């Protein structure tokens, strides 16, 4: 999987308070955070499924 999956959840300094996934690699699954709205890192999805397609793909 990309490095980026194994990257902890990025809130950020922003004032937003958006629901996002992030790829919890240790426990092998999609976990919902709080997204401030800015200087989102790449482990940051709208979905449990985008994160999951992202960083538990086949092959």
């Amino acid at each position: 999987r990309p490095a980026f999956c194994l990257e902890p959840p990025y809130a950020g300094p922003g004032k937003a308070r958006i629901i996002r996934y992030f790829y919890n690699a240790a426990a092998g699954a999609a976990q919902a955070f709080v997204y401030g709205g800015v200087r989102a890192k790449r482990n940051n999805f709208a979905s449990a499924a985008d994160a999951l397609a992202a960083c538990a793909a086949a092959g």
